[PDB]
């Protein structure tokens, strides 16, 4: 069931390379868009992610990019999902000529917020949430891309991680909520590297000491409440996804 015949597929254009291999964009049964992620050989703990795959295809919601199968009978591998007309969200984000509204980046914000709150309620955990991984399909919604594949790739991403990953290596649901606000932050900047002048070094340093993003000036007080309340020291004392999501709706309300 979470296999797809390769014979299906026809490669139409590359998209670019990524984290993981080149993407082309193509058909399926001539018919259906796809992307098609090509994993490099030798790159991917494949054993490991088929098995996975199977659990990841059971997760369905609307602001997840879907996993339509993989191809593995073969080398090298193919992951085929859903296609997002625009790209990533970091390319998005710097592409000035959007000329977004603030509505437009909070909404952006609620769409990842939605599909974290699914995985949250599925004790999922992305691990490497960020701009990066993060699609626009062609009527302009956000959907989260890639949860949970860096568990394969046999380049840490330091400034989307909090204190308690930087020293001791503990992943949870809060370390998905720090990265969230990073992710905030990343919009509200109009996809600004985190820490822009700092080395990652210097910014584990930093964030020990703590320092803490700035306040992009496009976010408004309650904005940056919500991607600070991301980066509380202690990890229990982050919201979660849910809440988040109430928060979200609550400034969008009061800014509509
Ligand atoms: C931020 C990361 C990044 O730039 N890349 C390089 C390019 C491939 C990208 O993946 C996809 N890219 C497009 C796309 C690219 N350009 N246009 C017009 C669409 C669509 N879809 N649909 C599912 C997946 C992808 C991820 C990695």
């Amino acid at each position: 069931s979470w296999e797809i015949d390769p014979k299906d597929l026809t490669f139409l254009k590359e998209l670019g390379t990524g984290q993981f291999g080149v993407v082309k964009y193509g058909k399926w049964r001539g018919q259906y868009d796809v992307a098609i992620k090509m994993i490099k050989e030798g790159s991917m703990s494949e054993d490991e992610f088929i098995e996975e795959a199977k659990v990841m295809m059971n997760l369905s919601h609307e602001k997840l990019v879907q996993l339509y199968g993989v191809c593995t009978k073969q080398r090298p591998i193919f992951i085929i999902t859903e296609y997002m007309a625009n790209g990533c969200l970091l390319n998005y984000l710097r592409e000035m000529r959007h000329r977004f509204q603030t509505q437009q980046l909070l909404e952006m914000c609620k769409d990842v917020c939605e599909a974290m709150e699914y995985l949250e309620s599925k004790q999922f955990l992305h691990r490497d949430l960020a701009a990066r991984n993060c699609l626009v399909n062609d009527q302009g919604v956000v959907k989260v891309s890639d949860f949970g594949l860096s568990r394969y790739v046999l380049k840490f991403p330091v400034r989307w991680s909090p204190p308690e990953v930087l020293m001791y290596s503990k992943f949870s649901s809060k370390s998905d909520i720090w990265a969230f606000g990073v992710l905030m932050w990343e919009i509200y900047s109009l996809g600004k590297m985190p820490y822009e002048r700092f080395t990652n070094s210097e910014t584990a340093e930093h964030i020990a000491q703590g320092l803490r993003l700035y306040r992009p000036h496009l976010a408004s007080e309650k904005v940056y409440t919500i991607m600070y309340s991301c980066w509380h020291e202690k990890a229990d004392e982050r919201p979660t996804f849910k809440i988040l999501l109430s928060n979200i709706l609550d400034v969008m309300d009061e800014e509509s």
